């Protein structure tokens, strides 16, 4: 009779259930594929395009005189590019390495173009540019993802710029970490908290933007506060509103003297415009199907319309052509299902097959340097992505 | 340009990360795969089977005459059939439907065949014998879970029945709930805890066992406390120890005499004997190689042993021919999670099958059937299996 097993334990160190979540929620690869019920119908690309909804704000930006009021606008457009996350909660898909994504907005003046750079860490490299060229906008974001009691908190890392081409200036910040309530069980619900600092390198003007946290009762539920100083650290106008909602402008003293005076969703009250305030921003109202379509903006249905004359001119690895994304648009969710199985296992199995073969991954429209503004490594994009000419593009789809 | 998307969204209801987390952790079918890395290299049959490890307190209970005696002896059963759980916090292979687990220990004078009768809820049927025919010791479980905080809770559903049969007497009850902390993120460790009844349905002698949760400060961690009071309600016996540990008894009057007087591991003492008191039971201690195998006890050791000899008369469907989990117990880890990944295919392949087939499934060697001595619906072993003459068993592994 044996007294012993023929082989002793393997050692698991620090894996975790959180492990396997780690993986899944987020952008890492995982062995296990996250099932498409969890999913919204948009690669997580996509989702990031949505930082471009309120493109006007930069033209609005270029258009002006003063660098104040120029910040302004800057400090507007920072806010309204994290502004659609209220309610999704739907998962965006995992890209796979070396998808793309762009979008043309003749309409709103700007194209965009996006690529899964690496899994090593998730990074996901995006590139947008004014029509007209008064601007570019670019960055780079690793979702991390840490687990704190009932929630998830996914910080968005990487640098991101915003210059205005006929100022000769450059601003850089950093997004604000996203929350994600009642991960495990509940209704799911979203925050955005962190202080984020916008840079004029031209002026040295900086912009304070403080989101912040929910606060024990809730009474700061999705505010921003915050003020625009100069080069000698003198403040010069008060910012406050609601990521949710609005931003609005007031002189520093205005805003002082008003100023005296399972986890659930805390009731958040639209917030008083102090009187002699300038309106920066507000929010674009959700459409009546939106509740119906994973509670998405107009914009974001636009983001994977494809049709027969885009399917001429789009690489091969445009997430228009995604199947299971198409799968689940469309309502197929099985086929959905099928589809990104069979996707997430060609990746696996490429990426052996660069393995045994020695060969290393070649990002196509990004490359790695130093951000020329602040010295942090970056993705910058390599130019030559609209020229279509795609040649020997990677084989991602089935 | 599109204002909607081509299909409205799908309305999932109440799924949840947990639901997922649950039909993993536990023994419900589930599309996604428990990564072998959380498995220990037994199935949930052979797990259960780990209540027969003290069988010789059954023995020892058949061969007295004082009912009295008896009851405490089945209660240190009961106490020591649930003992071997403490740092056992690999979770034991999914059975898959139809699997089936014998085992023979001669030196401890029983057998046991258990089977896998269903998914729907997930349901492990078990039918021990003394192999002089002095007791019939059956149940079958349904381990229910549920979420708490950073813990799971597995209730064990299903009625325990021990029939001393030169007696004429059966004892049934049901077995504490089980509790896992840290579930998501730390250190896993497991607790036991409820309200267990033995009743003896010849004489009306009931046992009452008080599993103790912990309680703050974790005083209690571990402790089991009751008595065993007869037809008229008189209490007779104290029984008091620690699962982890002991159970023994002493006259109700000495035991009161004496009573006047991420989630860490509380530090537990082994409790005093008070003077007078009766040894009923103690745990084995864990062999030196325990904690690198699993933490099994000597007994989990043997379960999962296989020779040519056995491979003989053991029906296909027997968990020793696992393929894998015994390359899980080999130290062959990606030839396990492969062959896990191809049976559990082969699983769901076979059952859409029947589906279509429009066939139900046949358990082979347990039918339900009303527990004959409290009425409730259960799992009878319905004989023949040890005759072998196997004919037309499932065809389950690869
Ligand atoms: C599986 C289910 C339960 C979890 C769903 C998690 C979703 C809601 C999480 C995972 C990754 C997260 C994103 C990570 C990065 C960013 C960039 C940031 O500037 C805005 C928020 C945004 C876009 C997050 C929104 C919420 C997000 C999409
Ligand atoms: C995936 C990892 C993190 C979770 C591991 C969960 C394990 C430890 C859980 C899942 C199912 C549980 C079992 C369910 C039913 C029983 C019968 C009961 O009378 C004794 C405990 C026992 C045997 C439980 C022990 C712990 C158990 C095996």
């Amino acid at each position: 009779m044996r007294t012993s097993l023929p082989s002793p334990m393997f050692s698991r160190n620090d894996f975790s259930i959180w492990s396997i979540l780690r993986k899944c929620i987020g952008m890492e690869l995982s062995k296990i594929t996250m099932p498409v019920i969890f999913n919204e119908p948009l690669s997580f690309l996509q989702r990031l395009t949505e930082y471009m909804e309120h493109t006007y704000l930069i033209h609005k930006a270029s258009s002006l005189s003063d660098p104040v009021e120029r910040m302004q606008c800057v400090a507007a457009f920072a806010v309204s590019a994290v502004a659609s996350q209220w309610e999704r909660t739907g998962k965006p898909f995992n890209p796979l390495l070396g998808e793309t994504y762009e979008l043309v907005r003749d309409d709103l003046g700007f194209r965009l173009i996006s690529e899964q750079v690496s899994h090593h860490p998730p990074i996901s490299a995006f590139h947008a540019e004014g029509l007209n060229n008064d601007f570019i906008f670019h960055g780079s974001i690793y979702p991390k993802l840490k687990f704190w009691g009932k929630s998830v908190e996914a910080e968005p890392k990487g640098t991101i710029t915003l210059e205005l081409l006929e100022h000769n200036e450059a601003y850089t910040w950093t997004n604000p970490t996203c929350c994600v309530h009642n991960i495990i069980v509940g209704k799911l619900w979203i925050e955005q908290y962190g202080n984020v600092e916008i840079i004029n390198h031209k002026t040295g003007d900086k912009c304070v933007l403080n989101f912040k946290p929910c606060g024990l009762f809730g009474k700061e539920l999705h505010k921003v506060e915050g003020y625009i100083q100069d080069k000698s650290k003198k403040k010069l106008c008060a910012l406050y509103g609601k990521w949710t909602e609005c931003l609005y402008s007031v002189d520093p003293a205005t805003f002082d003297a008003y100023k005296k005076n399972e986890m659930p969703v805390p009731d958040s009250e639209s917030v008083f415009i102090i009187p002699g305030s300038v309106l920066l921003w507000r929010i674009a109202p959700r459409p009546p199907n939106s509740a119906q379509m994973y509670n998405f903006t107009s914009f974001a249905m636009v983001l994977n319309e494809v049709d027969k004359d885009m399917e001429s001119v789009i690489p091969k690895t445009d997430c228009r052509l995604r199947p299971d994304i198409r799968a689940m648009e469309n309502g197929e969710i099985d086929q959905a299902s099928e589809e990104k199985k069979r996707l997430e296992e060609k990746q696996r199995a490429a990426r052996k097959n660069r393995s045994k073969s020695e060969e290393d991954w070649k990002t196509r429209w990004f490359h790695q340097g130093p951000n020329p503004y602040n010295g942090a490594q970056d993705w910058i994009y390599s130019g030559s992505y609209w020229d279509r000419n795609y040649f020997n593009l990677p084989d991602i789809y089935l």
